[PDB]
């Protein structure tokens, strides 16, 4: 559609600087859901405060991964069936880390925030709506790693 392009166009801006943008996504996410923070367990140490996470290179790496999955979702915005099977298994990985199912919606409100703050006025409600459809779909796929 033209929604696919709303997405492509918004993303444009964000993949200039994906860590920086994802840094935003995650800080927002911890602000909204602090109980997520212990789920990263690099060396079986638990970050004590959000800012600790920002000093973890493993964590920053997880940001890069997040943004690359999202990036794959944008590339395939036309048909997200092509990455259903990947995303399903990726949801399974997340099941295993202790991630609740409810927590996806936060991750999604985090991404939106991040887009909204990056695009300011360009972040029109058709844009909120498109991303939300995209991310909604990513989660649908991901949720099938809780299958039942
Ligand atoms: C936001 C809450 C999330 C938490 C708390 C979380 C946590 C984790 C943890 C602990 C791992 C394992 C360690 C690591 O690879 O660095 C992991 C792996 C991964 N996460 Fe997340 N994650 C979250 C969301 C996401 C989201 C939304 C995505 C993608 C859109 C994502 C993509 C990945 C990827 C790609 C891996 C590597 C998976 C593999 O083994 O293939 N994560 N995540």
């Amino acid at each position: 559609r033209p929604e696919s392009e709303l997405i492509r166009q918004s993303w444009r801006v964000v993949s200039r600087s994906p860590l920086e943008h994802g840094t935003v996504l995650f800080a927002r996410l911890f602000a909204l859901e602090p109980s997520l923070l212990p789920l990263f367990q690099y060396n079986g140490r638990q970050f004590s405060s959000p800012e600790d996470s920002l000093s973890s290179p493993e964590f920053l790496d997880h940001i890069r991964k997040v943004m690359l999955v999202i990036d794959a979702a944008v590339t395939n915005v036309e048909d997200l069936s092509s990455l259903e099977e990947y995303l399903t298994s990726l949801g399974r990985k997340h099941r295993a880390v202790g991630f609740r199912l409810s927590s996806f919606s936060t991750v999604g409100e985090s991404l939106l925030y991040m887009l909204e703050k990056s695009l300011g006025p360009d972040f029109t409600p058709a844009t909120r709506t498109a991303w939300s459809r995209l991310y909604g779909a990513v989660v649908q796929a991901m949720s099938r790693g809780w299958d039942g």
